[PDB]
């Protein structure tokens, strides 16, 4: 389609609009060689641009939130939870996802986004073919059926990485740099000061992202409704008046959109009814399976055991 070793985004865009042609990237073709390197998908997937998926596909659907990010048959939570932490902070989320892109205008096929590498911004383009079975998106969705901003940046973070497979480890810490150019500090729990409750409340409301997972040694499942070896987003933390006393709690995200903490002050918890209707609202309190859930302070450092901060600079 075109020879594009070293042309930008706007002129290969351009071009592609004056052929009236659908972008094909030559550099991260839309076949086995993007998926893998080493071990094979079970499943061989068909890959289809999202007009091809569904009839009125969108590029971002009521604004880029955590709610877009569920995690499909790969296992890059890591980087998952890194994407929804920064969509608390939209201000940063912009730099990373350039949202004058669209399916309904001007669509050819082609699409970027940047990272930070190497101490500067760093433009990755990318054709729109993802992979699917069954007509569906077998790797990261939007809750949203319509909605291909998240598919289409796991596409890209692959693309930088070499394939799909490269996504299978990593440290929610180095996705986190790479969307903010912050540096990262990683804290053991077990060692946790005395006041990190209150570093975790300075951090969110600072605009950093934060991490955490419980440590292993799809992911292991247990009884209380947590995930081993799997990275969970810090989406809020406070405080409330509860038979008196204030009780401390954390809001986590599950990337998988489901499958949340079934304890004391999870969704379906009985004694919500005891909290006020005003502090309910504060805590954006919902019963619903998307993977969100407050749980106490204490149980949350009994639980989890690596917190990772990522600071701006
Ligand atoms: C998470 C998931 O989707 O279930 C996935 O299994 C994963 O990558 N887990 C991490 C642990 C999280 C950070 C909690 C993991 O196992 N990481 C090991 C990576 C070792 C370092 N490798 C590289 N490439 N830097
Ligand atoms: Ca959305
Ligand atoms: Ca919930
Ligand atoms: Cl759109």
């Amino acid at each position: 389609i075109i020879g594009v070793k070293e042309k930008t985004f706007e002129q290969l865009h351009k071009k592609c609009l004056e052929k009236k042609v659908l972008y094909v990237d030559p550099e991260f073709p839309p076949d086995e060689t993007s998926l893998f390197y080493s071990q094979k998908f079970p499943i061989q997937f068909v890959w289809k641009r999202p007009p091809e998926i569904c009839e009125n596909p969108r590029f971002i659907i009521d604004g880029a939130n955590r709610t877009d990010i569920c995690q499909g048959e790969l296992g890059d939570c890591w980087f998952l939870a890194a994407i929804a932490c920064l969509t608390l902070n939209q201000h940063l989320l912009f730099r990373v996802i350039p949202h004058d892109q669209s399916f309904i205008e001007n669509y050819a096929g082609i699409f970027h986004f940047q990272f930070w590498r190497y101490g500067e911004w760093v433009d990755v383009v990318i054709d729109d073919c993802l992979p699917t079975y069954n007509n569906q998106l077998v790797f990261t969705k939007s809750n949203h059926r319509n909605e291909f901003w998240s598919a289409l940046l796991e596409k890209a973070y692959a693309k930088l990485h070499g394939s799909y497979e490269a996504l299978k480890g990593g440290n929610t810490t180095e996705a986190m740099e790479d969307f903010t150019g912050g540096v990262a500090e990683f804290f053991e729990i077990r060692d946790a000061p005395s006041d990190m409750y209150k570093i975790m409340k300075k951090a969110i409301e600072r605009g950093s992202l934060m991490g955490c997972s419980i440590d292993d040694g799809y992911e292991t499942r247990m009884a209380c409704g947590l995930v081993r070896g799997h990275a969970y987003s810090v989406t809020g933390l406070d405080e409330v008046p509860f038979k008196g006393e204030k009780v401390k709690l954390v809001r986590l995200r599950n990337p998988w959109g489901q499958v949340e903490w079934n304890g004391s002050w999870s969704d379906r918890w009985k004694d919500w009814s005891f909290v006020d209707k005003d502090e309910k609202a504060r805590l954006q309190h919902q019963v619903t399976e998307d993977g969100e859930f407050w749980m106490s302070y204490e149980d949350f450092i009994y639980h989890f055991t690596k917190l990772e901060i990522c600071n701006l600079t």
